[PDB]
């Protein structure tokens, strides 16, 4: 996979908003969103957040991420990670995580990245583990059905 990155642009929003395939996938990456996802919801997040970035391969936008918390000299928290359904498990998330780590270090002088992952997303938990993130706490949250879920709060020093 040859991959590149650039800041997200308005022209990318229809594409990226197409990435979540079901209510679960949307909840794992943007729990405040309501199904069905839309460009308006995506743009609302982008406006409130920082560092919205896309990953590109062979002319296709395949991934997106941003920060929902950022604290200069301290840490950032990574969210809205979305990957195109045809490109799952091909290293797009791993690549974007690395890009966002660099951006947190370089731009925000962060010493730490925080990643919070919902308990049902095994693939996320195992990826973040492979990338050196360790679990620190578990917090209660609720899903759209009012069911209790566990948010596993992980972090990694940036160096
Ligand atoms: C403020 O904190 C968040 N919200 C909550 O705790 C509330 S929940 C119940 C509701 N509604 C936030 O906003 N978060 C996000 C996100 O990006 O929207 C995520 C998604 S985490 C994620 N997505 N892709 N990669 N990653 C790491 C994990 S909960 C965390």
């Amino acid at each position: 996979m040859q991959l590149s990155h650039r800041p997200a642009e308005t022209g990318d929003l229809e594409t990226v908003a197409g990435f979540p395939q079901d209510r679960d996938e949307l909840f794992y990456c943007y729990p405040k969103a309501i199904w069905p996802f839309s460009v308006a919801q995506l743009a609302a997040a982008i406006a409130e957040r920082r560092g919205s970035t896309v990953a590109v391969h062979d002319g296709q936008v395949l991934g997106f991420a941003n920060f929902y918390q950022w604290q200069h000299g301290d840490f950032c928290a990574l969210g809205n990670m979305m990957v195109a359904p045809a490109a799952r498990g091909l290293g797009v998330a791993r690549y974007l995580i690395g890009v966002m780590e660099n951006l947190a270090r370089e731009q925000y002088k962060a010493r730490l990245m925080k990643i919070s992952c919902f308990n049902a997303n095994a693939a996320g938990l195992l990826l973040y583990t492979q990338l050196g993130y360790q679990p620190r706490a578990i917090a209660e949250r609720h899903d759209p059905d009012g069911r209790r879920v566990a948010l596993i709060q992980m972090d990694k020093p940036l160096e």
